């Protein structure tokens, strides 16, 4: 239940997002399974080559500071990241739209 999904798997994230009900920009935030201390923004997309597909963006945190996907654009928290990208794609595949249901 969203937007923070905590310790779900990459593949489980993907199975959730890829519900055909879900529009482009459907998203969740999870822990990164593989980088410890990182988080992950997982977003549903579409192209006519791949069809329905998902992109994953690592969210790093500086020790000393803020959260980021790109290091020139930082946030003092995860809700501020999410609020930003809800208004602007700014290099993401798509603007954040629905939170992932379930
Ligand atoms: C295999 C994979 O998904 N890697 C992920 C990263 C990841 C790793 C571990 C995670 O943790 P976990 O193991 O739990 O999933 C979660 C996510 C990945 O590279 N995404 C791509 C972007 C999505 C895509 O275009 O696909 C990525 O960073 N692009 C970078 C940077 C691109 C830019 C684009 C402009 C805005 C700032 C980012 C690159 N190439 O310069």
């Amino acid at each position: 239940e969203e937007w923070y999904f905590g310790k779900i798997t990459r593949r489980e994230s993907e199975a959730l997002l890829l519900n055909p009900e879900n529009p482009r920009g459907t998203f969740l935030v999870r822990e990164s399974e593989t980088t410890k201390g990182a988080y992950c923004l997982s977003v549903s997309d579409f192209d006519n080559a791949k069809g329905l597909n998902v992109k994953h963006y690592k969210i790093r945190k500086l020790d000393s500071g803020g959260f980021y996907i790109t290091s020139r654009t930082q946030f003092s928290s995860l809700q501020q990241l999410v609020a930003y990208y809800s208004k602007h794609a700014d290099g993401l595949c798509h603007r954040l739209t629905n939170v992932c249901p379930t």
